[PDB]
């Protein structure tokens, strides 16, 4: 219960904290240009299967913004990114696999921790009411997150390094689309998408006997 009183306390940091950056984020804009990504990228590809204009377009910037909150928004890093995913959006057979890393990966990795923050604080007052297993799981479940978040910020570094270590990345798009493929495999989407999902459903669950 001492814990207990703690486990809330973090939990609710934590929520308050994802909430707090993403507003402040949110904040900042982007340029015209959608830091360099929107000529070859955003312009190119749609959120979703079922989309009907470009991620470029006015009816994305939430969620370009979140892309860039997945990136700590840092814009230089999502500038260097860009540049060198733009090369590979270039080609129409290496563009899907742009996309689904953006998207399906860095974008869904922040959506996740943000609906599950909002999830969170729109009980705020309840959680006091919440069993301490459940407490632990919404607790450990914000360490999976910030995990997955971690690896995507690191695959991306290590891209970047990569491309600039190694000029046949620079001037060979085909290799360049197997570096990206390499941390990207398809098992490694459909896992990702897995723990997003039971995620979010455990949250709700959890949730469920307090709203």
């Amino acid at each position: 219960d001492p814990e207990v009183a703690k486990l809330i306390q973090k939990i609710l940091d934590r929520s308050e904290n994802i909430i707090q950056i993403s507003e402040m984020d949110s904040s900042r804009g982007e340029p015209n240009d959608q830091f360099g990504m929107r000529a070859e990228i955003f312009s190119k590809i749609f959120f979703n299967a079922n989309s009907t204009v470009h991620f470029d377009s006015h009816e994305y910037t939430e969620e370009r913004r979140m892309l860039y909150t997945s990136l700590n928004f840092n814009e230089g890093k999502i500038f260097n990114l860009g540049q060198i995913l733009s090369k590979l959006s270039q080609d129409s057979n290496y563009r899907g696999l742009v996309k689904e890393t953006l998207i399906n990966r860095g974008f869904s990795i922040q959506l996740a921790m943000e609906e599950i923050s909002a999830k969170i604080l729109n009980v705020k007052d309840k959680l006091q009411q919440l069993n301490k297993p459940n407490l632990e799981t919404l607790y450990n479940d914000f360490e999976k997150l910030t995990s997955l978040k971690e690896k995507w910020l690191k695959d991306t570094d290590d891209l970047i390094d990569e491309y600039n270590t190694n000029p046949d990345l620079q001037t060979d798009v085909s290799k360049l689309n197997d570096t990206l493929r390499s941390k990207n495999s398809r098992a490694q989407f459909a896992n990702i998408h897995d723990i997003i999902l039971d995620l979010v459903n455990t949250t709700t669950n959890i949730l469920a006997p307090i709203q």
